[PDB]
């Protein structure tokens, strides 16, 4: 809450990845299902937060957390029970904490 506009595009570059969420399962670990398409880029112990989720809007009002990939397209995060019901849409994505000036494992190196 305006803290998105007031805020630091400290983001360098690198937009959070954001992937269409298929659907999420009231569970803990909470377990949640994405789009074929939505790739995304999420690692395990990473950051997400969501966006235009329906019914779990608490995910929409929640700080990012932490998550697990199950599958490529399935991953696990706190509790869901601990968001709300999940009717529909959702969008999440990656959010990394905002690190000082320094060099972290990066995701496997890209090859050209």
């Amino acid at each position: 809450e305006f803290g998105e506009e007031m805020v630091l595009t400290d983001s360098n570059g690198e937009q959070p990845l954001s992937a269409m969420v298929s659907m999420v399962t009231k569970d803990n670990p909470g377990v949640v299902t994405c789009l074929d398409e939505a790739r995304h880029g999420f690692e395990t112990g990473d950051f997400v937060s969501f966006s235009e989720v329906q019914g779990m809007i608490q995910l929409n009002g929640c700080q990012p957390m932490e998550i697990k990939v199950l599958g490529p397209y399935t991953f696990s995060i706190c509790d869901t029970s601990n968001f709300s019901d999940y009717i529909r849409g959702g969008i999440v994505s990656q959010v990394k904490v905002p690190k000082k000036i320094s060099f972290k494992s990066l995701p496997a190196s890209l090859v050209e």
